């Protein structure tokens, strides 16, 4: 998937968005 750190899918509800420095940090 594309950069999770984006308006489209910024939220990190699922694991797929575990590599989101914007959500982890």
């Amino acid at each position: 998937l594309p950069p999770c750190c984006t308006p489209p899918k910024k939220h990190c509800p699922a694991p797929a968005c575990k590599y989101k420095p914007c959500c982890k940090s």
